[PDB]
């Protein structure tokens, strides 16, 4: 699940993964990996390097540690990308204005949709959180 990652965030992490490794192949013990981290800015505990350790003989490849930044990256992309699009439908109102006011842009749009679908699952973020779960 690559897909979630951004061009200018791979770029970037593909960087600092090239700015800290020495001569030779990416794969290292995972105590580089957990000096990486710690040089990334990221504040990753002893559980943290612990799954990542399990999740890749003390080999970080590059598709290990893809794998898992993709994993890290996704969870933290998807909720700023949450925290985004609440404030996405400006149109329909400053902030939740009205649950009429967000039903109509949700049912006039979005998707190829059922009219009657939409009244029924709504007996604004709270609909989305209902719809990920």
């Amino acid at each position: 699940m690559a897909d979630q990652l951004t061009e200018e965030q791979i770029a970037e992490f593909k960087e600092a993964f090239s700015l800290f490794d020495k001569d030779g192949d990416g794969t290292i013990t995972t105590k580089e990996l957990g000096t990486v981290m710690r040089s990334l800015g990221q504040n990753p505990t002893e559980a943290e390097l612990q799954d990542m350790i399990n999740e890749v003989n003390g080999t970080i490849d590059f598709p290990e540690f893809l794998t898992m930044m993709a994993r890290k990256m996704k969870d933290t992309d998807s909720e700023e990308e949450i925290r985004e699009a609440f404030r996405v439908f400006d149109k329909d109102g400053n902030g939740y204005i009205s649950a009429a006011e967000l039903r109509h842009v949700m049912t006039n749009l979005g998707e190829k949709l059922t009219d009657e679908e939409v009244d029924e699952m709504i007996r604004y973020e709270e609909f989305v959180q209902m719809m990920t779960a």
